[PDB]
DNA sequence: GCTACTATCG
DNA sequence: CGATAGGTAG
């Protein structure tokens, strides 16, 4: 893990001098996925995230934690069947989202979702014609899935908005890059597109 | 002080 | 189409 860190920094570090020095300046990558929570858990975690940054989403689940819960322990799927959307609206949870997010603690409930043993079976593309069938679920919500629940390294989240902001100024180009553009100027971040993401991601803090 | 910053549904 | 979640950097 800290080992696999390690290893992708040095990768990145022997690709081109602009990633080698991106490396340097911010430092050791300080990601930190969290593979213990349960499939429901991290889908409602990236679903909440949706157009929103990590401090207003935090604050979101912080309530309804507080609020849902008796321990400050998040919520389980019971608990979340037993709160009504407009009671989860009021957490901060979008309408739109109190509503999938309430189909999702349904579906754990009733063994509609892979089982998390069985996710970590399948290949990325499996994951994706898997939980893409879950509303309110697409590409962004499941990279943002496989990156800080599940823990995969070699996630390249092209289609994020930050990071093709991020891409431009790192690769100079003269626009925003399309998500296909970012795919393939990332191509040589492999086995470790993860954690290329996450330095792209640090850029700003600079 | 003010604003900009995923995926779905009538 | 065109609303829609909120903390906070700029």
């Amino acid at each position: 893990k800290d080992s696999d860190y390690k290893r992708a920094e040095k990768h990145l570090s022997s690709i081109d001098n602009k990633w080698s020095s991106l490396v340097k300046k911010v430092g050791p990558c300080t990601l930190t996925p969290h593979p213990e929570h349960a499939p429901y858990e991290g889908i409602i975690r990236a679903i909440t995230s949706q157009k929103l940054s990590d401090a207003a989403t935090n604050s979101i689940i912080n309530k309804f934690c507080t609020q849902c819960s008796d321990n400050d322990e998040f919520p389980t799927p019971k608990q979340i069947m037993e709160t009504d959307v407009e009671t989860l609206h009021e957490c901060g949870f979008s309408k739109l989202k109190s509503q999938e997010i309430h189909i999702v603690a349904e579906a754990a409930l009733n063994k509609q979702i892979p089982s998390k043993s069985e996710i970590e079976k399948m290949s990325e593309e499996e994951l994706m014609e898997s939980l893409s069938k879950i509303k309110g679920v697409k590409r962004w919500t499941i990279e943002m899935y496989s990156i800080f629940t599940l823990g995969r390294l070699d996630i390249m989240p092209a289609d994020d908005s930050t990071l093709k902001n991020e891409a431009k100024e790192f690769f100079g180009l003269s626009s925003k890059p399309q998500t296909e553009e970012v795919e393939k100027l990332t191509k040589p971040c492999k086995p470790y597109r993860t954690i290329a993401a996450w330095y792209l991601w640090q850029i700003p803090k600079l």
